[PDB]
């Protein structure tokens, strides 16, 4: 296409040992995602719309996590495959 996708940013956070794939803190993960998203945009690299929309979703998922330990089972800690499904489900219904 070729654009930075939401998975690209999440995998590089995992691969560089910045998050634990088995216990992800959605509150701590959200700003790490935004940090990396700001890095790509500083270099003016192509970042997809889904990667931009995923930031808004992660901000909501971290706000509800802080308010609850809604209209869903609000979790604070995710696994990587669970967060991937949770984020992609929110991306496609957005």
């Amino acid at each position: 296409e070729e654009e930075i996708t939401p998975v690209d940013i999440l995998l590089q956070l995992v691969q560089m040992g910045k998050v634990d794939p088995w216990n992800i803190d959605i509150v701590d993960l959200t700003e790490k995602y935004i940090e990396r998203l700001r890095e790509m945009k500083e270099l003016d690299l192509r970042v997809s719309a889904r990667a931009i929309l995923a930031a808004s979703i992660l901000v909501r998922m971290k706000s509800e996590a802080l308010l609850y330990a809604p209209l869903r089972r609000v979790e604070r800690y995710y696994t990587f495959d669970d967060l991937l499904d949770a984020l992609m489900d929110a991306l496609e219904e957005a």
